[PDB]
C-alpha cells in the first residue's frame, strides 16, 4: 500500500530521468506531488506529469539537447517507444513551438494511446 507508492515514487524518477534523484533535489519541486500521491490526491499519470512540467525536467533533457532530441528523449520516457516518424516529430515540433514544453509533455501523458497503454495508476516504461 504505502511501499506500493514507494515504488512508484522511485520507479517514475528513473523513467523520466533516468536516475534516482537526491532527496534535496526533490525536496525543490517534488515534495507537494509525493504527498499528493502518498495522500491518494492524485494518481501516476498526474505525479508523471508533475515530472515532465517539472523545472528540473527542462534542465536535465531541454537546456541542453535539441527540438528532436528534446521529442525523442519524451516519447521515450513518458510513452516508453521511440517517436513514430519524423511525421510525429514535426507534428510534436509545433506543439512546442506554439505553447512550449509543458504544452508537448501533455499531448502524451494526456493522450489516448498513453491512457490505454498505461492508464493512470501505472508507472510508464519501456514498451
Amino acid at each position: 500500500d504505502k511501499v506500493a507508492v514507494k515504488n512508484a515514487i522511485r520507479a517514475a524518477y528513473r523513467q523520466v530521468f533516468e536516475r534516482d534523484l537526491e532527496p534535496y533535489i526533490i525536496n525543490s519541486e517534488f515534495t507537494a506531488l509525493e504527498s499528493k500521491l502518498s495522500n491518494n490526491e492524485i494518481n501516476v499519470k498526474e505525479f508523471i506529469e508533475g515530472l515532465g512540467t517539472s523545472e528540473l525536467y527542462m534542465k536535465e533533457f531541454y537546456a541542453p539537447y535539441p527540438n528532436t532530441k528534446v521529442i525523442e528523449m519524451g516519447t521515450k520516457h513518458f510513452l516508453g517507444r521511440a517517436p513514430l516518424n519524423q511525421k510525429e516529430i514535426q507534428q510534436y515540433n509545433q506543439i512546442l513551438a506554439s505553447q512550449g514544453l509543458k504544452a508537448f509533455i501533455g499531448a502524451m501523458v494526456n493522450g489516448m494511446e498513453y491512457l490505454q497503454t498505461f492508464g493512470e495508476d501505472t508507472v510508464p516504461y519501456r514498451r
